[PDB]
């Protein structure tokens, strides 16, 4: 849908340069393929590259969220194990739980965590949440809490009490990592250059392809340029895997399943 | 992949025999863009099957952790509790089927008849009860274990160590579901499967001038390699499908079985 | 920068415009054909290049994202657990903070003394910087903190371990850095290639003038911006803990680092 | 074994200049750019699978290492927490030494009896023969000795915990192992792969001779040593427990560790 | 390097080529270029992904040595926290610390290393030290035997005993890694390969070259084999990164950092 635009350009750009080419001697202008085909090798060769970077960073961030969702299982799981009776705990840490990953999911599509907060919570904690710095690390801070005191009721022995503060370290990792691919994206201090670079190959080629391919120019021409752009225009999705794209992840199914996975594990 | 060989040797054939006609509208096909285009082809195919690959390579991994982390929990039972054969028999029915209902998530077939065969039937009915049984298998084993910890058959330091293992299978069971979810993404099999199949039928046409009557072999000889290489990627997809070339998760699951089985003298 | 030598290539090709005519008193004839094979090469072993400086910025922000990842669970476990000492807390954020001020500027190269003075008491930042390692030091001493408690009883031996792992972590990180900042890219890979993308763009036109005759500019002109362009991006990378807008933001960091660990305390 | 498609190469090579002559007498041609063409995307695919193999071989060479590093810090422990049990000191160690040949052969699909049975007393190797998978079997064996210590008391819970955890690092190499040895993750399509890079190396010379009339035999088969080294040299990583010249020295590194825990026990 | 010579030796296969390609028409040697092209981009892209693996083994050997000194750092960070009045083992096992990386050195470059033992340690300890198949693993051992006694005389908990073995755990790490590195190297048909056909090939070169270019041969055939050769020495440097050549890991300087950052820890 993005480039239909401009592949129907580069028809036109091969419509111009069938028209201009018995002229080619006459305006002084000889354009032969070699020299392209070695432009296009070189763009193929750094597309193949930033696109490994991009797809690369959309798998890293696939498996941050595979973590939201295997830690939280396990600190219920220790919780159910460790503590059956205390129901009282189990509930009140899984909405932290289920909040800390609806929070997440705001703060990376940059939206209003209001909403799902006060669904979840009480609307005093709502508001120390929405006050601090970061909402998802004052939600770890606060199923801590919910820990901590367990242990100094002496409900958890320290061994049974450092399990289960490992789990929340594992969420801490997502955080970061999360923080670190949304707010250091790829660089894009070249990305206007690596797209600028693309396009223009993309129309100078059938003035430079005609002489060989005479009426086949625009076939050719848009045939070609359909496979350089599309590799360019999925790097570029796939390099914000936190965005909003059809290619990028779906991080409202994820959040609710690990909804549904916790809630079915407590009640 | 066969069929479009063929389609292949028809394309070369009437290329052949249409060559007459070229210079008629002047449509003309040089060899030196169809390498261009053939090269960054293989550059992105090549990226491609190396995601693909290592997708596969993951779910092999995760299956391999399942052996390993039920070996090394019911080595350290047999290890440290010697005497408790009752509980021995329970954890390893547990975790044998933790691997069944797994394959039969991964597969979307019913675990049932597995789950009886193991389990006594109140365990298998609150399993089943769940949206997530093989979830719900760990949180089983992890009262076992627990059970032998408040009865004081184990301290707190081994039962930690136990619960790791735990841990462990419950990280291949989100990896398991999230590869099973998250596919290499399809807009690259799109346009690489549109980019690939264009780009052999059209190849015979361009071949032809260079290549009179010698199109239809050399035509062929490209596709076929470019195909293969394509078609590799999609052996790839589906490791937890039943084809041939998908994993053995059945076998796998057997060798799993034969494993704490022999481990616990039966 | 790069932009300067492009204006030197359109020279390179208007002077090969010019110098082409006489070419024949000296014999010299250049197909672009061998430049073919050599660009490709030179864009080859420039893509594994630029992969490798990518790689190398990326760990650079791996590892300052630990430094927030431990010292903010670190809090996090102070105040869980000890909710009470806050005397402590602002002690060990104030070491926590100041570690992160302490290498940002170890990595920069500039007097962290400001930002001890600001953190910590004179008689601090006069024993820190008496070191040789401050940065090593400072973790020496928030080492003590945490030790202290685990002698005046108010940490168990397994939470004091667990802090200590914390500590750990940071260690990696400062180990890290120091690292990425003695050992550079080795420099065979930057100015040898950067050389040869050079010589290779003025060369050029000289041998497509054959070909292409008042275009040399123009196509020239395209092809040197593209492998400078790759070629400055792998400059920028690879440095990454430079002062320039592409590289680390550090000094924000730093700031959220601080901010985060007082609203974890007030 | 490749030496010999490279002479049928200049043969072939033959063939295309003695009969070149009546190739147009039909109206064929073999120019070179479409044999580039393939070529190149062939190197390509040689380049990517040559990737996944070396990271095959890397892989196997990683958790070779680990049994190594598991079975000397495990030592180390023993040694540090318990330097008077000795007895205890000498089981554990064959057990760890059983563990590498028995590996070693499991790998190979060669027969253990010998090492085992120059190791432990016969009780315990019919045992470890009779089991489903003699390495794991092993492993439990070491396991129950490091049990009964605890059990005696010798050992605190805890640093009993950090030798139980150098027996997973054997566990987990063990499966890696497993893994690597009869997962290759494609199969009969390196049939395909590479017989692809055979046929294209016979056809070069039948596109060559046009360019280069006579000079195609050593053009041909420089071209078709480079090819074939590769994808040879792929296929020999693709298996790292294999007896060849660039896979795993196993022997070495049996000896090597068993040498290591003799001297690390006061017996060289 | 030895590169130089093999940048002037194609100068000359050039104006042989040049002098020679008189004849060519007399020899019937026909080279046009578009065979070489293939050949050429064939290597390049072997080349580059060799490079890549070199690259990547001389990054891990850095990272190894980058954790000599973590591990090392915070083991004495620990003992000084946990037990502070005992400045009497921080002392010895800090000697064990710093024999270790010496001795680590030595390993690696396969030099002698008891003159920097001796500096070190009582004499005792070195004969026991180069008695063993691996020094580095004995002064592990004895590094050990020093945290050990720590605990049977009550002075540690099992728990903060095990805080601190797990750093040598650690160190038994890198060990291993960099044995592996140091005895497992890139295979080397990946360099034979890479030697004979790079060098074939930047020779037969301007054969390839004269016809299409006559008298610019020379200078356009010698910034080929620049870049090719270039590339290839620079892989054979990254992949021996313990070794003595000028662009190798710095391992003496290395050590002096890690004697240094140890000493400062411990009052002196
Ligand atoms: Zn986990
Ligand atoms: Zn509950
Ligand atoms: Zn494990
Ligand atoms: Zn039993
Ligand atoms: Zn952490
Ligand atoms: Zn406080
Ligand atoms: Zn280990
Ligand atoms: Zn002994
Ligand atoms: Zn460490
Ligand atoms: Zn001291
Ligand atoms: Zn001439």
């Amino acid at each position: 849908s993005k480039i239909i635009f401009r592949l129907l350009l580069n028809v036109l750009m091969s419509i111009i340069a069938i028209i201009s080419y018995q002229w080619y001697e006459q305006l002084g202008i000889h354009l032969t393929v070699a020299p392209f085909s070695l432009l296009g090798i070189a763009i193929a060769i750094f597309l193949g590259f930033r696109n490994s970077a991009s797809y690369s960073r959309f798998v890293e961030a696939r498996n941050l969220w595979g973590t939201v969702l295997i830690a939280e299982r396990t600190l219920v799981r220790q919780l159910r194990n460790i503590l059956p009776a205390e129901h009282d705990a189990h509930r009140r840490i899984v909405s932290y739980l289920v909040a800390f990953s609806w929070s997440l999911k705001h703060q990376l599509r940059k939206t209003d965590p209001t909403a799902d907060l006060r669904r979840l919570l009480p609307e005093e904690r709502v508001t120390e949440i929405l006050a601090s710095s970061m909402p998802t690390n004052r939600i770890l801070l606060l199923a801590g809490n919910e820990i901590g005191q367990l242990r100094e009721a002496g409900k958890l022995s320290a061994i049974t009490y450092g399990l289960m503060d490992n789990k929340l370290d594992e969420l801490a990792h997502v955080l970061g990592g999360c923080e670190r691919l949304a707010t250091t994206p790829v660089p894009f201090a070249y990305t206007l250059i690596l797209q600028r670079t693309v396009y223009l190959f993309c129309t100078l080629l059938p003035f430079a392809l005609v002489g060989d391919l005479h009426y086949m120019t625009p076939f050719v021409s848009v045939f070609i340029s359909y496979t350089f752009l599309s590799w360019d225009s999925l790097a570029e999705e796939l390099e914000d895997p936190f965005g909003t794209a059809a290619n990028d992840l779906p991080l409202n199914a994820m959040c609710n399943t690990i909804e549904r996975n916790l809630l079915d594990m407590t009640g």
